[PDB]
DNA sequence: GCTGATGCGTG
DNA sequence: GTCGGAC
DNA sequence: GTCCGACCACGCATCAGC
């Protein structure tokens, strides 16, 4: 019975073309099959009605199994403030597939470990999303082989293509095409087609039937904002879910508001190829250009009655990191405030020297620290927008608003609390000099950002509204030692490869980083075509890798490319440059792309090791 | 108790 | 984080 | 333009195997 469950048919009826009975459970062969459909299609609007009508079923016929569905359809296992890890990799789940074989045999792999996958009661949506959080819970020692014990009992009570979607979600990656955005717009179009709440059977089906085509369409996007926008600030399903079944997706923006502690999705931004692009997409509208700080983003929040919250871009519960900014967290406020909401950048500051270290400094302070005197990199915050002031929100005030409530309200304490450089002109001058004295100031670029135009704190509306003028947006050139094999949107073809510079004294050829973006689908067959003889079955003596991973491919070291590069690391894996700058550490490339080929030049003419030594010594740092 | 492997988050 | 593909 | 999934380096935290 549910082997034949269609959600992609015409004229879907809820109950009718359900595939469980009213009042029971929805099992997860409903979701596998609505899954196959999802990923057989192209189209997201055929992919958001497909998922629609399973969640019309769903609230239908077993409102409970709602919120499990939505989280097994976003491959998630609740609100990211949480934090339940499944802790599960393609390892573990090779060794959960075999206990239903052998490891090297199942060792096949395609690309995606579910294909390799394919009497007991049938599975459920609730319950295997139970059984996902339990694995989530399962930590200690030999916390492992119980993991593997569970998944080895869903992979028995599987049937037909439920073995392949539950190791595609532990595996981390569901690869449907779908995501929270369409999963927001499908649940925001199921429940406006069928209302919840109403006794069963359900007086409304199907409430787009006495509609026109522009009615029904633009009814629905309507209501798909209304969602979004309270998503944005509240991104909690634990928290929609029950407040959407109980009043109307109308009424839900009334409970679900903008609240401190609770985290909220923070505004984006979009590159900008120049400052023709920003001043062109800023027609006659003012904008100010501020430093845009290389650090992790700190959501600060200040609840009434005294705790303070610190959540991250992703709504990760970051308290226990800073507790210094748990304790200084009154020294930047005025008497006034009560309750806030600081949207700042956290970056690593050396009190003595007092200066800005790079990123990596930022990333060596320890995740869980109770201890606040054992805090080495010590931080300073960088203040850049107000989203709460109060008890009052500001999301639908514009940037020049919220600057000045932030100016007025907030105690800029050197060292420790300062507000981001800004600079508001339009003169082409100096707005050059301004990124030339970012990158001075040891920033990564220049933010460009609204006052009043299109300038409110709103992700529905446009989540990248802001621009990013970042200076690599405006090269070194090394040679390919050998190809890695690719996965998902990559498979039967080449997926990454691995770079490497000249070292002139050494006479060998040092990897520097691999390169897995950049390039069309033509260029990638062109460089198929082009590096399909140059396999070679071992390493040529002259090549050294050290720690990086070994490419399934050897290649006969023939390929010269550009390669660009936002900023040169020290690589604890990588060998190139290793001891001209870093006495043990190499040196790598942070968010490498590659640009084009160069046929005018060979192997010997490329980017040696002692010039990109040079280039990361000439790095502001 | 340690280490290598690795999961997973940060960009 | 950067990037291209499909729509 | 949007949404999505390819892919990049690197750091902490965890844990099986020892």
């Amino acid at each position: 019975d549910p082997s034949g469950y269609n959600p992609a048919k015409n004229n879907y009826h809820p109950v009718e073309d359900a595939c469980w009975k009213p009042g029971q459970k929805v099992p997860y062969l409903a979701v596998a099959r609505t899954f196959e459909k999802i990923e057989e299609v192209s189209a997201r609007l055929r992919m958001v009605e497909t998922l629609s009508n399973l969640l019309r079923s769903v609230v239908a016929l077993s409102p409970p199994d709602l919120l499990p569905v939505l989280y097994l359809s976003l491959n998630h296992l609740g609100p990211p403030q949480q934090g339940l890890e499944l802790g599960v990799g393609d390892g573990v789940l090779l060794k959960a597939v075999a206990q239903a074989r052998q490891l090297e045999s199942v060792r096949a792999e395609a690309g995606d470990v579910g294909l390799v996958a394919e009497p007991p009661p049938p599975l459920t949506a609730s319950g295997v999303f139970s059984k996902f959080r339990d694995i989530a819970r399962l930590t200690g020692s030999a916390s492992t082989a119980k993991k593997i014990d569970i998944i080895k009992g869903l992979f028995v009570a599987c049937r037909h293509s439920e073995a392949r979607f539950i190791a595609r979600s532990l595996s981390g990656r569901l690869r449907l095409g779908l995501a929270e955005q369409s999963v927001l717009a499908a649940l925001s179009q199921a429940v406006s087609l069928t209302p919840p709440g109403q006794e069963f059977p359900p007086a409304m089906v199907d409430a787009g039937k006495g509609k026109t085509a522009e009615a029904r369409k633009t009814w629905l996007e309507e209501q798909g904002m209304i969602l979004k926008q309270t998503f944005c600030e509240v991104p909690d399903l634990d928290r929609i879910i029950p407040v959407l079944l109980e009043h109307g997706l109308e009424r839900l923006p009334e409970h679900c508001k903008l609240s401190p502690g609770i985290p909220l999705k923070p505004m984006l931004a979009h590159p900008t190829r120049g400052i023709s692009e920003v001043l062109k997409r800023f027609e006659e509208a003012a904008f100010t250009c501020e430093y845009k700080y290389d650090g992790q983003r700190a959501q600060i929040h200040a609840l009434e009655g005294g705790e303070v919250k610190i959540f991250s871009r992703n709504q990760e519960d970051n308290t226990g990191k800073y507790p210094d900014i748990i304790s200084r967290i009154p020294k930047i406020k005025l008497p006034s405030v009560t309750s806030f909401i600081l949207d700042t950048e956290a970056v690593a500051w050396d009190r003595e020297k007092k200066q800005i270290q790079p990123f990596q400094v930022l990333t060596t302070r320890k995740r869980k620290e109770v201890d606040a005197s054992e805090i080495q990199v010590q931080v300073c915050l960088y203040a850049f927008d107000l989203i709460y002031l109060n008890g009052e929100s500001l999301v639908r005030e514009p940037l020049s608003r919220r600057r000045q409530l932030l100016r007025e309200n907030f105690v800029e304490t050197e060292g420790e609390f300062v507000f981001a450089t800004s600079l508001d002109t339009k003169d082409i001058e100096q707005i050059a000099e301004f990124l030339e004295q970012s990158v001075k100031d040891s920033c990564e670029g220049l933010m460009v950002k609204t006052l009043d135009v299109d300038a409110t704190y709103e992700i529905a509306k446009r989540s990248h509204n802001w621009l990013k003028l970042k200076k690599d947006y405006l090269t070194l050139d090394l040679v390919v030692i050998g190809a890695y094999l690719g996965r998902g949107k990559r498979a039967g073809r080449y997926g990454g490869f691995l770079l490497a510079s000249y070292d002139e004294d050494s006479e060998e050829l040092q990897a520097i980083c691999k390169l897995g973006t950049g390039f069309s689908d033509e260029e990638l067959e062109e460089h198929h075509q082009s590096l399909k003889a140059l396999v070679l079955p071992s390493p040529r003596p002259y090549v050294r890798i050290d720690g990086a991973v070994i490419p399934d491919h050897w290649l006969d070291p023939s390929a010269v490319w550009e390669v660009k590069c936002a900023d040169l690391s020290l690589s604890p894996i990588y060998p190139a440059a290793r001891g001209l700058v870093d006495s043990d550490k190499g040196i790598s490339l942070r968010f490498p792309r590659f640009i084009r080929v160069r046929e005018d030049k060979q192997p010997e003419q490329a980017t040696t090791s002692a010039q990109v030594a040079c280039l990361y010594r000439k790095q502001s740092q």
